[PDB]
């Protein structure tokens, strides 16, 4: 029996989106996606992760927000669901970040994200 | 960093994105409002194996309150729910504890029988 623990409503985690110009990247296990129109705005990553035995252990989704709560980003399992390490996962967000960025976004982690880092780099 | 600094909630949940998402519906409906709670439940169905799982709020690393709950079949069907009223006043773990009494009775009826998920079973303590 799996558990999940959340940064995100089930609105944010079951909302459509789409990105008016599209960027995409095969992460190895990861897929990234995000939206190449967003400019200027302050952006907070959130993720669901799967729980074993009181530790984080597997990404299930990652969304990036908006400040007035738009999606503008996406990282996400490979659907064929590979397996991924943390480092896979520290890797895609510091890459989705940097592509954030490039539009002057601020981009900030949940706490659950900076969780996930600290204990994986222990 | 203030004494009235709302912290932001994180979600702890037995459930997949997709049980969670699901519409459903009851062939023979039965509601009550049993507090700060709404509980629904088919009462069509029987002879089912049914496992409760749940959402609760996450705050200072602390289960806060209910956000949802349902019920599923074996086959994977959800079969009745628990959830805070629209107006969402507030509800204790005794509330949540009575809540899932009364629906568990409820669908006993039937001859289903009915577990609950480790999450909602340490929420009503004390392993």
């Amino acid at each position: 029996a799996s558990r999940y623990l959340t940064d995100m409503t089930l609105e944010e985690m079951s909302r459509d989106w789409s990105m008016l110009i599209p960027k995409q990247k095969v992460a190895g296990p990861l897929c990234i996606r995000m939206d190449q129109a967003i400019m200027d705005k302050n952006i907070i990553l959130k993720a669901n992760f799967s729980v074993i035995f009181d530790r984080l252990e597997t990404l299930i989704l990652l969304r990036a927000f908006t400040e007035e709560g738009a999606i503008v980003g996406e990282i996400s399992p490979l659907p064929s669901l590979p397996g991924h390490t943390a480092e896979d996962v520290k890797n895609a967000v510091g890459v989705l970040i940097g592509g954030l960025e490039w539009n002057d976004n601020t981009v900030r982690v949940s706490e659950t994200l900076q969780r996930f880092a600290w204990r994986s780099s222990n």
